[PDB]
């Protein structure tokens, strides 16, 4: 059915702020994060699928909503590693494991997708994250000769292609609603960008 | 290799020299040289096979030994586009096309092996050319974790493969003749190399 909470335990931890696999970098210090366990991060056999999502979290003290910034490698299903200033908010901390209910919410942010195409990236292999996006992105194409080409979403919250063609790219993502919104992004590189780099987008997932 | 016949005929090009798509410059312009038709060049399945190969080319007139440098698209089985140097040495420049035999033979060289690294390699991604080889090279084998992992010949006349490992690379380099030697090639880099750059080799093929 529509909407439903997972069960789990929480833990946490003050990782996830740098250096998360979700390359979704800078976090600030003052953001309410987590990482979150292998099987429910990969939803749908697509890796990644909950990279850069919101989930609120209730525990025994309360509710919070956290931004999911990491794998949390060992953890079992259900489970998920909270930053402390998220934990505290919901359970005691001497406590160190708590009982939790979770779902995927709609982003509390404002404005459109920001694209960061990896270094490495041209015409030939391009890996493409998508950034500030109000539900998880379940799936990214982009057109080629009046084809649209599947590009499969990686381990770090990238979606990869090869061959992807000249000019201007237009790619079209979708989110866990099945929701599909319409994007163009600007030529790719003659040859790999020493650097990643910054598309600011020009669509949103619908509310 | 040590014997070898084709039969087919022979067109000429000024290309190839640059931009061929093997991969293979700088070439000298007074340089003898050979484009190659797709089916003698993917010899035994693997693409690219007679890349920097060097063949002796029979026409009306007489012999002579040419550089492969460059894919013939179109032509046929057995068919060559020979450098205009190299077609007048063997026939009539006033025919645009003529009768030939040739053969793969030992390449008129000195010295041991070197190696193209090419832009963007690294441990994840890797794709090697070997350079100033007695004979076609065949295959390519890398160690990894005291196990031998064959690496794809791509059509741009390079050895591909991917999660190499870190630290200095063991390989393993076969010809035409199944003859084998092995060689050992700096580590690669953590992240893709900005520039291409070649190392010099230890090995050459047998006599
Ligand atoms: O999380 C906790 C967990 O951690 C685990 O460890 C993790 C660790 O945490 C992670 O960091 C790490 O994950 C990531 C890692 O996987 C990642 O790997 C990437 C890497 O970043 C990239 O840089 C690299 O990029 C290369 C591509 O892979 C490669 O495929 C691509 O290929 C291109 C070439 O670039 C291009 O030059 C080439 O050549 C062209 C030809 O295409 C062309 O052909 C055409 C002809 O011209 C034309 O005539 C004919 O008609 O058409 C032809 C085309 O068909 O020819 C021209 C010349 O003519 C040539 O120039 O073409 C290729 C096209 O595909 O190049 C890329 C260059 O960058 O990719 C790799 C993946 O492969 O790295 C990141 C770093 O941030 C890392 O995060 O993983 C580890 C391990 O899991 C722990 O294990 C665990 O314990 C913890 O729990």
């Amino acid at each position: 059915a529509y909407d439903d909470l997972h069960e789990g335990y929480a833990t946490y931890t003050g990782s996830g702020y740098s250096g998360g696999a979700f390359l979704l970098d800078p976090i600030p210090s003052d953001m309410e994060i987590t990482a979150i366990n292998p099987a429910d991060l990969n939803y749908g056999g697509v890796k990644a699928a909950l990279a850069g999502s919101y989930l609120e979290v209730e525990g025994p003290k309360g509710k919070t909503t956290v931004y999911v910034t990491d794998l949390y490698p060992e953890g079992a299903r259900g489970a998920l590693d909270l930053s402390p200033n998220a934990f505290r908010k919901i359970g005691n901390m001497k406590d160190g494991k708590i009982n939790i209910k979770w779902r995927v919410v709609k982003a509390p942010i404002t404005g459109n997708f920001t694209y960061r195409i990896k270094e490495g990236s041209s015409r030939w292999w391009a890996a493409i994250q998508v950034r500030n996006h109000k539900y998880p992105v379940m799936k990214m194409e982009y057109e080629k000769d009046g084809k649209w080409i599947n590009m499969e979403k990686m381990d770090y919250n990238h979606f990869v292609s090869t061959n992807l063609g000249t000019g201007s790219l237009k790619v079209r993502m979708t989110d866990i609603r099945g929701k599909v919104v319409k994007d163009t992004i600007p030529k790719l590189p003659e040859s790999g960008t020493s650097k990643a780099y910054t598309v600011p987008g020009h669509v949103q997932f619908p509310e």
